[PDB]
């Protein structure tokens, strides 16, 4: 499952349980690496501020297909395929710099935006009591490294 999902992906949403003040003005591609020994090293640069923010998250590998742990086991990531095609769903919950957030994420391998995928996303979101406005993302080759 994790060298299923590996790969270039572009983060088309986003939503969460709580404010999640850092809004970026545009992110570069979502890179998942995946790793000898089973796990994923998630990387993605955000512009925001007028500055490059380099982001990488290294997610590990559990029992369960598409399950992984991050931030020293504190917090849980479930990654899933979109009924669509070509799209995959993250959920993820526990502690973020040390409070409690629920977040989900839609990827796509390509850049056009598709509707279903979203509705898709909406739905699933609610069904997880995500219930704050889908933050959809810009995507640019701007920071990129």
């Amino acid at each position: 499952d994790t060298v299923a999902v590996s790969g270039k992906w572009y983060l088309k949403a986003m939503t969460a349980d709580q404010e999640v003040p850092e809004k970026p003005d545009s992110v570069t591609p979502m890179i998942l690496k995946a790793q000898k020994g089973g796990n994923l090293e998630a990387k993605i640069t955000m512009l925001t501020n007028g500055q490059c923010q380099n982001i990488t998250v290294v997610l590990h590998k559990t029992s369960e297909p598409g399950k992984y742990t991050a931030y020293e086991g504190q917090r849980v990531v479930f990654i899933q395929p979109s009924p669509v095609r070509d799209h995959y769903i993250l959920y993820s919950e526990g502690e973020l710099h040390g409070r409690q957030i629920r977040m989900a994420k839609l990827l796509g391998r390509d850049p056009e935006q598709s509707q279903e995928a979203l509705e898709d996303f909406r739905e699933f979101s609610r069904a997880k009591g995500l219930n704050q406005e889908i933050l959809e993302l810009a995507q640019s080759e701007t920071c990129s490294p």
